[PDB]
């Protein structure tokens, strides 16, 4: 039946392999509490040492299920056997449940809190499929789904950049800032999630969520050889090179050496020129997407009224440790210990370079811009990548390939808010008094993961993702890689290559 | 009274990383490097309430 | 049509992976010629360093194919994917032709050497597939098919041991032998293939052979614990432990600690107790398994009446050197180089030990045999291992599990014997004068795998072969394993790992 002691879902979990499809199956425990006490509000985050930078925040009394990693959707023996068996994915269908909820009266007597269940409170449940509101998601955000199902999930809470505030700061000579400025104000759009229709529910109800992938895929695969290396040495061209008078050099006329024939093919794009600009608590990256509308008043550098762009580097090979792709493992690192750095993945579509001749040597070209005949493989994600990212809704755009790896589409799945349902108090002195609660609960993801297998005429064995790659630690310093430890703590991946990145394993004919 | 779950994940003395060198033979952290881990939350089950 | 301008094949190979099933095809070009002179012979091999040890062989005028190793019919890339990707595999259904034939007649005009073709001559095909004659192949043989698909395969002489060479050597005090030994030649059989039905092809003509395997698996899968730790270690037993007095320790009883629990499961069987006898020209093992019927005369050693028990040590772990598995890796190898020795797979059903108490210490127990409650696992194969042997016929046996690793069949693939058809020449003087001649021809083998892919609840990633555990070798030294040289020498597996064993990847729950 239904009711407050019949449960409305069970514990989903694990993965299904076949040829052309693979399910996993995701449930775990989340919970959420009142956020703002149940207010909008818009605060201005504007650090002294941020060097400038600054931000409009609109925080809402919402919180969100964000499931977009690879890591909490694969067990790492899942994603070693699709990294492994498999030279393509990608996401072909989402369903998402949120069930068995609790929602908890919070008590307290004094030190002592005490938790006794409301059984006619509610839970608001909104999903914005039509990206109707500003997307609550980014990649490489915390926000997501643990990688352990009995982990507790904790929801975060929805906020969004209402304008970009040194353009909206009103600062300058004149008092309440330009006209320019203050036009950028006078509409500053304002969100908020109770305009839209949504569920509210109660601990017998549940609701669920399905979400249709149309995607491109992700490659596992990997270039053995360059685009250029693509002909037979042995057999002559018919190409000629003339090469200018240089110095006392004389202009010559000749055939063009059978190893090495010219390319048709481009390196891909990528800036290797910027360089980060500390400190670390303004926004540092090798280059900054301004938007400077005229009229506005900028008392700031160039962060601040701009993003930085971040990881630079194209396909091109990072010349420094400032354009690799870097992340800490768990939310408690700092420093350089937990860090993961990118490294290689030793396809020949990565980590390309583009030199022009002086006549007397080759120097590098720093910043390839878009050029035609350019080859280059996207980059090589991990089992801890986003899986996908918003794209901007535009008029124009260029060829989409995020630098970290993350998938853009105009509609991602869609951001699931949760609430709790305001429990108004009364109040003689008319203060706003509610009662405070919480819900726990169940939320359940099962994707379906299309997928193609590998076919080769190579002889030799490849590359495989193997287990004799982890590495040992914890407190006794006896726990291998995705282990737990005495503590039951979770031993996390110490290099790139223990992440298992794609475009590694299975080589791939050009 | 039930009793808690727990199982044998690898034979210690041959996972325990002892010896001259440092870290274990190659042999010991080869067999750590693989020692299965186990959740029963990896599988499908049922959740129940009291009716 | 068909005719001596029509080729009656065409050139088969690669693999097939589908998800019960692998379909491996092989075609080589092979070389036979003329063998004994168109004779049987019965030769005794009596090596005067032999140590006493000699062998009956009678040397027939055929050659045959062998197709019994892993690596003939898979390349290392299908048998990584092979051992990666399944559980399990065992052969299905074998085909093999020989067609394209082509028989040249040699003359020899001087040092120089020339060939042109009878288009008359004919060859002789048998497959045997009662096993009606003594089995050619034996496992380890070097006569098996190339690994290269390009590489000539050249077929070996067929010959058998018609008897025990010292049980009929008519040696002793009595002259012509005692009467137990005469009456072990009286009836020596002997074999001819022309005895039986078999096919003469002419250029334009082919063969083809079908077999069907009825076999167990071959189980790819590793123990990661031994049967005895299959207990949970913080529930308490029921069992009593009672310890009697040893020495000034009183008797003492109590319950079995939480963590030793009783196990019902024996280590599994072999002999740690044997030596090798030299000298190497004899044959050494650390066990002889001899026939001596009484009323023989034996002047030698139990070597030559008796054949070596090689490997002595079961899932036992081999103690010494001399126990373990070893091969060279091609046929010109000799001494400490190009030899595999074979060294753990870290499953927990191999590597066993059994130990008594003697109340003070435990104590080796170097012979283990049969035992109840004993559990263990075949040898972890490789890609190079004989894939079946021949199971002798006879009324009773044991549990059959050859220590090789290799499947023994009561009827295995047919062998098929192949030899030049004779074709003779006037004589005035009545000698005996044939035409010299050999044929060429291509010989395909597609065998049909069945195969079963693993599925696992463990959370953690699991070891896999990978070309990273390759090693570099060659003349210049910068030719990777599996991959052929500049002189195009193919650089063979250094080690027992780079031969990709199986229970090595896929864990297993026991």
């Amino acid at each position: 039946g239904s009711g407050v002691g019949i449960s409305t879902g069970g514990w989903v979990g694990g993965s299904h392999f076949a040829d052309k499809y693979v399910i996993t199956k995701n449930t775990r425990q989340f919970i959420t509490s009142i956020q703002n006490g149940h207010l909008y509000k818009t605060e201005i985050i504007n650090p002294s040492n941020g060097n400038g930078k600054s931000q409009r925040c609109v925080t809402t009394p919402w919180t969100y299920f964000n499931f977009n990693q690879y890591s909490c959707h694969f067990s790492p023996q899942d994603w070693q056997r699709l990294t492994n068996e498999y030279k393509r994915f990608r996401p072909k269908a989402m369903l998402v449940k949120i069930y068995n909820l609790q929602i908890k009266q919070i008590l307290s007597n004094g030190a002592d809190t005490t938790y006794n269940n409301d059984l006619t409170a509610g839970v608001h449940i909104f999903c914005d499929g039509e990206h109707a509101y500003p997307n609550a998601s980014h990649p490489w955000d915390e926000d997501v789904m643990p990688d352990l199902p009995y982990k507790t999930w904790k929801l975060f809470q929805y906020g969004y950049i209402p304008i970009l505030n040194e353009l909206a700061d009103l600062d300058g000579t004149t008092a309440g800032g330009t006209a320019t400025e203050k036009a950028i104000l006078y509409q500053m759009p304002f969100f908020m999630l109770e305009n839209s229709d949504h569920e509210v529910l109660r601990t017998g109800e549940s609701s669920e969520f399905t979400f249709n992938f149309d995607c491109e895929w992700v490659n596992n695969e990997r270039a053995y050889i360059p685009p250029g290396l693509m002909f037979n040495p042995k057999v002559p061209t018919r190409r000629v090179q003339y090469i200018r008078q240089n110095g006392q050099t004389t202009a010559s006329t000749s055939r063009i050496e059978p190893y090495s024939k010219p390319t048709s093919w481009m390196t891909g794009p990528g800036f290797l020129g910027g360089q980060r600009v500390g400190p670390a608590t303004s926004d540092t990256a090798p280059y900054m997407v301004c938007t400077k509308p005229d009229g506005v008043y900028i008392n700031t550098g160039a962060a601040g009224y701009g993003s930085g762009f971040d990881p630079p580097s194209g396909s091109l090979a990072p010349t420094d440790l400032e354009y690799k792709l870097q992340w800490y493992q768990t939310p408690e690192d700092t420093g350089n210990n937990g860090n993961i750095i990118a490294n290689p993945s030793l396809s020949m579509l990565r980590d390309q370079l583009l030199y022009r001749g002086n006549q007397t040597t080759y120097n590098l070209n720093a910043d390839v811009w878009m050029f035609p005949n350019q080859i280059w493989d996207r980059y090589p994600i991990t089992r801890e990548h986003p899986i996908w990212c918003k794209k901007p809704r535009a008029d124009k755009n260029t060829i989409i390939d995020p630098f970290d790896g993350s998938i853009a589409m105009d509609h991602p799945p869609g951001t699931i808010f949760i609430k709790m349902a305001k429990i108004p108090v009364p109040s003689s002195t008319n203060a706003d008094s509610y009662l405070n609660i919480y819900c726990t609960g169940q939320v359940s993801c099962e994707i379906v993961w299309e997928v193609e297998r590998y076919v080769t005429k190579n002889w030799r064995p490849e590359r495989r993702h193997t287990a004799l790659g982890m590495s040992i630690g914890g407190t006794e310093n006896v726990s291998p890689t995705y282990h737990v430890d005495s503590a039951g703590t979770y031993i996390q991946p110490t290099t790139f290559d223990q992440c298992m990145p794609v475009k590694t394993n299975i080589n791939k004919v050009l």
